[PDB]
């Protein structure tokens, strides 16, 4: 994937009943190297009978999205609002005030969405702990995918809600998520239950050094606090800003119904086109572990994933090395996790 665009992966259900195989075939495309990548499951697969009963559903800590700034550069000031059922967010979703605009093309909302992101904040409906999947489905489950991250919970006996435990997220237009990269610079993956579409921007890893280069100039105060303030999951820069300052991107919009995945160190940020329900969760392969090693965390606000764990099972060569802090691996993001050799051959 010399261009490093992100690609779109059709699999059959005998291709598609595998997760973490499926994840090492599309990394020996070169999926991963866009930082993001979409895979729409078969026309029979489906997660859920219906959604019709969820209205009772409790969304505890929903967030308005206040949005400070101009000029394409903008920050995200999340304030928690008192709970409400999803009966409630629905009909605020739908009102005349919040509902989404008319367009014809995605680029046309698009402009809007960059435009009047600081007018009229937006609640979502995210964080919610839980999942719209049936107990009976086990493809793709996210509820419980069983990767190599089920070492944390597995042998610490820690669960950690959104990373190894399934999130809901009820958006409507113009709710964000600003620029990040998952903790510990993780994978993730995310399903479009139902509802209106979810555009996402990628920026390559292998280019992610030079966002946060960027980033820090643009927000210096943020940075001179703390090293990693992107992932305060606050940033808001736009497609326009980055073609001016040459950081490489690019776009996708996911219907529902779609899986998006996004790799190790594959920065992202999108924005809801109006009330939709996305479901969510982190996950790992072999090759995430050096990441895991290497990722910049957020020292500057207290409440980090134990690597001890993945280096003595998965590097054991290195485990007295890395112990010794005398590890120098470099990592190159153009390869695919070992699992994926298989379909290299
Ligand atoms: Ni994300
Ligand atoms: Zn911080």
């Amino acid at each position: 994937n010399p261009s490093a665009r992100i690609m779109t992966f059709y699999p059959t259900m005998e291709e598609f009943r595998n997760f973490s195989r499926y994840i090492a075939y599309i990394e020996s495309q070169g999926a991963h190297r866009a930082g993001l990548a979409k895979v729409v499951p078969p026309k029979e697969w489906k997660p859920r009978a219906s959604y019709d009963d969820i209205d009772d559903l409790v969304i505890p800590a929903p967030i308005q999205q206040l949005v400070t700034g101009q000029s394409g550069l903008f920050t995200q000031y999340n304030i928690q609002k008192k709970a409400m059922t999803v009966r409630e967010f629905r009909k605020i979703a739908n009102s005349d005030k919040y509902c989404t605009p008319r367009y014809s093309e995605f680029e046309e909302l698009e402009r809007k969405y960059w435009k009047n992101l600081t007018f009229n904040p937006p609640i979502y409906g995210a964080d919610v702990n839980g999942t719209l999947y049936e107990k009976h489905v086990d493809e793709w489950n996210i509820g419980r995918l069983r990767t190599i991250l089920d070492l944390v919970e597995k042998e610490s006996g820690i669960t950690i809600e959104g990373v190894n435990t399934p999130y809901l997220y009820f958006g409507m237009w113009k709710t964000s998520f600003a620029w990040h990269t998952e903790d510990m610079d993780l994978y993730s993956i995310n399903y479009l239950h139902f509802g209106e579409p979810k555009s996402w921007y990628s920026v390559p890893p292998e280019h992610g050094k030079r966002l946060e280069r960027l980033a820090k100039g643009f927000f210096p105060g943020s940075a001179q606090s703390c090293e990693a303030f992107l992932r305060h999951k606050m940033t808001l820069i736009s497609p326009l800003m980055l073609k001016k300052y040459g950081i490489p991107f690019d776009k996708v919009t996911q219907e529902a119904g779609e899986f998006m995945i996004t790799f190790p160190y594959g920065y992202h940020a999108g924005f809801n086109h109006g009330f939709n329900c996305a479901e969510s969760t982190n996950f790992a392969t072999r090759r995430w572990i050096e990441y895991g090693k290497q990722a910049v965390l957020c020292s500057c606000r207290k409440d980090k994933i134990s690597m001890d764990v993945f280096v003595r099972k998965f590097q054991p060569e290195r485990y007295k090395l890395w112990k010794a802090g005398k590890d120098n691996t470099v990592i190159d993001h153009t390869l695919p996790t070992p699992e994926a050799a298989e379909f290299l051959k």
